């Protein structure tokens, strides 16, 4: 039960984003939302989408983390409108499609970094500025996948973005501990979003977990989002630095 | 909301097992509560422990661990009694106090055996037994350890039985995938119980935590029932062959 | 990485494809003085013929049950008389019951599940306790586990958590073992075809996977697992310890 | 072992405490053709003067920057057509700023974390392209990291981060030229006093924390890291890729 509680969602696209996933899930549960986008065709698909949910207003506020500057201000203003946050669920990250098959080895330094920037570096700043509305502590949960923890066909580039974001975890989770705040991440199976589209092989993927995972069946991102609801409430209160999968078995088995 | 539920919980010795700070969490929950025990002793302590809970009846049925009989037996009389069950919470385990202390090299056969025995198999037998009551799919979580992942000084014969145990855990979520049945583990950090009187050095553990782990303070067994309940309840669903940490983020330093 | 004045004691020979006589070959050629233990009476009958391709002086053949203390207690002992003292052990021993290879992992009986902790886990630890006693002056312990002590793999079942025990085992020992110079590390060796992979239901399919996906694309083999012992066993590996070396064609590191 | 014949490219010395000197020494003691490649000209320097402490016949230095592309393209194609073919690679370089290693994390710079990403991460998988391209029959490339890539270590930051990345390097670039008959791994090392542990806090109570708690009871050096070098880098691990050995008295092992 999230009610007096208020959550920062970074990152929904459209409905078939995680992190709408995540937002129903609060949303059903109590919680005040606050949303933020890159895209003006995000803003406008949140502006559709808040329609289903149960937000009296519509906190929405353009963050490219590309930018200090938007990520400082940003923050600062959330503050001013709605005051004191609990979390921050990231749901952020980005490759170009030509690094997302074909060769790991022929990876542009342009390319490398670029993720590493979105998908990595965003989730250490993103948490500098948010502690700074979690006086009393709070939690914090990012969006990764197996392929940062094995080598798997195509994922390349992000693979080693996300192997960079779960380490940012626990060397925040260590860092901010002791202001008692939490850093998390959630490790789901695979999903037809819209940034599946360059993800080399998606469907093969989706049906390797279908055959092969434990349920036998994919997850959604209704369950992504009842697991974030654990990890940025109290009922993880002991937990930190953990990375949490929610993929049907799948990191369990080979 | 874990009303119209039903779980047994296994391993209650005293005020401070681990298990009923999870007996705790449910009960508040909504949840039928049913309890096994292995002898008289703790049969007294649960009498008086269940009138701390808001159980209107008191579900009690001996089960020692060692005897394929009395698991499969107590299933058999739970099922009869209560009809089917939604989950296990598996809170059990021993060795013999000369293979807790000095040098591993030592461990006799018997000691060895014993612990894994106990601490191990018993998940297997129990899983098997309470699949039967599970027609619909359940949830089931045993306790861990971080000795079961890294070599710890003293811990010694119960760190082989607790890494045997987290493999036991991946192979039935395997197993019993398919059938809807969700196998995972806590990892619980260190905790002043009754068994940890047994292990050498307890005391330094504890003190080594609080300096050490992000969070800088122990955690308790209310800590354990709250990601227990997670574990046991539909916000899990999609997560199974996992080993939830709840250690202030002791597993994720060094 | 030369092997002469160097004594190993080779556990769990049974034949020409035993992952053991790949080990023994490389050792061997190295130079090392070579002890071979044997359950079986005719795993020593297969040693005696395998004998005769090594460049072994006399045979050194030890009838060891691990199931036992006193034949472990009394083998090492007497191994110890016979050559005097040693540098290491390789160790390559495990067992479970066909049932419970195959099928449902869930439906395992106790039997089964301690009989596979007892053999392929425990005897770690009661070997290592007894070659201690011959290693005065330090040494080397090397087991052999599978991908799946790390991860659930079909069929393996019982094995796959005697391997998790097995892994925690050397990582314990290495801690234990530490202050005396005695290593302890282990070889994640990829599916080789020998005489235990008959009872692992599904092995065709599993070496056809690795082929199609492990980095190499293609299996290793026994030779290959010898050559990394050799390094496990000698001191290249200095600094090394509580290790779990893949010799897979890099398939840990892939999902 | 035997690397008479053979050609390493060895990328990081700058001076006789770089742990790539280790391997150096070692790969020249066991006969190797060595080639080096350095950054600042005091580098340069430090490599003529430890050139006389080995046998090389020959001293081939390359000034190679890894922040810039053109300079690892036209370095490799030079060595190419200095040496021929070459058999590896090992790659042990590494940079942060002060700045941001003795902070608190959650105030590390964009610019900081992304330098750290480049130079410590992103140049393994250049190295590795064009190195390719002098192994027409496969080779091998090691690169150096540390336990803190695996855990939140005190004061590592930014660097635990880039060494997490290039865990992932190894094992991304491992699966990319298996095909191509390339291994690629890391060795793990423990602490070692270095040009570069000075800009570490705390790094003299980590020594200190290794010798009280590291099963070995005791720290490393440059030597036994080169050691599993060799290894690594000869066919002794044919087997073996995407692996991190750790070279560390089995820290990694404990808790
Ligand atoms: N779908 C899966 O199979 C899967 C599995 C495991 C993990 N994940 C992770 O989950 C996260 C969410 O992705 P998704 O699958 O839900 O796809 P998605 O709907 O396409 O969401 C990705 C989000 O990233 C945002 N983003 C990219 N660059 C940004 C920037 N520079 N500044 C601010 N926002 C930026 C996008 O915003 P704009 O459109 O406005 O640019 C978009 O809303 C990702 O980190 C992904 O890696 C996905
Ligand atoms: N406390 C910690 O720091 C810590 C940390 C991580 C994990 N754990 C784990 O938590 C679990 C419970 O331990 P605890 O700390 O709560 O101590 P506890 O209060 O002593 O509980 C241990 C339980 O094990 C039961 N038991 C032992 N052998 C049995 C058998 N053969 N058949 C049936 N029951 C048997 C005991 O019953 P009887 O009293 O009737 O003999 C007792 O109820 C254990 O698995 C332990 O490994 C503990
Ligand atoms: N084959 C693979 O793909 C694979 C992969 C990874 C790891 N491994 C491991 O490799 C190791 C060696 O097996 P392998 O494949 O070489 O098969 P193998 O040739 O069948 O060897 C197994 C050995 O175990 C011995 N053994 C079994 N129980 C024993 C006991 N109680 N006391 C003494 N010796 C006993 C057998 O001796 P007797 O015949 O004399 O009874 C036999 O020599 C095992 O640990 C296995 O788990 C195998
Ligand atoms: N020492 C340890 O405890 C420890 C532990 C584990 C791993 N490692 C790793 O071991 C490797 C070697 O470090 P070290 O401890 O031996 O220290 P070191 O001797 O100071 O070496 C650092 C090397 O990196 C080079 N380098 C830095 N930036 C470069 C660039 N942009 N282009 C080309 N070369 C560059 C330096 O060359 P220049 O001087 O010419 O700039 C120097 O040769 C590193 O990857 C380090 O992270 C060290
Ligand atoms: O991280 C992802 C994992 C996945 F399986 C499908 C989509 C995912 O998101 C992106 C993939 C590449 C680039 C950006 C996001
Ligand atoms: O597993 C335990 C770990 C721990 F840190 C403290 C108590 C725990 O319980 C037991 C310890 C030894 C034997 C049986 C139970
Ligand atoms: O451990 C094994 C792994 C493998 F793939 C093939 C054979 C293996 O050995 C045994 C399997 C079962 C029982 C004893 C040894
Ligand atoms: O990676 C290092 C680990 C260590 F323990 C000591 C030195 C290390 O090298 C560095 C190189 C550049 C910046 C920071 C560390
Ligand atoms: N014989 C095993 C499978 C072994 C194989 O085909 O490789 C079974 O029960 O199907
Ligand atoms: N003096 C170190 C830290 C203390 C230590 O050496 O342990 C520094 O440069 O901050």
């Amino acid at each position: 039960n999230l009610e007096n509680k208020t959550y920062v969602i970074m990152g929904i696209a459209n409905k078939r984003s995680i992190a709408f996933g995540v937002a129903k899930v609060l949303d059903q549960l109590g919680a005040k939302l606050v949303f933020t986008y890159r895209k003006e065709r995000s803003r406008k698909e949140l502006e559709k989408l808040l329609e289903q949910l149960n937000q009296p207003e519509a906190h929405l506020y353009q963050i490219d983390v590309q930018s200090d500057e938007e990520v400082i201000n940003g923050f600062e203003q959330i503050g001013k409108d709605v005051g004191n946050i609990d979390g921050v669920y990231h749901s952020i990250a980005f490759a170009n499609m030509e690094d997302l098959r074909g060769r790991f080895s022929e990876t542009s330094r342009e390319g490398f970094l670029l993720a590493q920037d979105i998908s990595s570096y965003s989730l250490t700043i993103v948490a500098h500025e948010a502690k700074k509305l979690m006086p009393e502590g709070g939690s914090i949960v990012a969006t990764t996948y197996l392929g940062g923890e094995f080598a798997v066909q195509n994922y390349n580039v992000m693979g080693v973005a996300k192997a960079s974001l779960e380490a940012n975890v626990k060397y925040l989770a260590l860092d901010l501990g002791p202001d008692n705040i939490r850093v998390n991440a959630i490790s789901a199976g695979p999903i037809r979003t819209l940034s599946a589209k360059g993800v080399g092989g998606f469907n093969t993927i989706l049906k390797e977990i279908e055959e092969r995972a434990p349920l036998k069946r994919n997850v959604d991102q209704v369950e992504v989002g009842k697991t974030a609801a654990y990890l940025l409430s109290d009922l993880s209160s002991g937990v930190t630095g953990e990375n949490i999968h929610v993929d049907s078995g799948f990191h369990a088995i080979k």
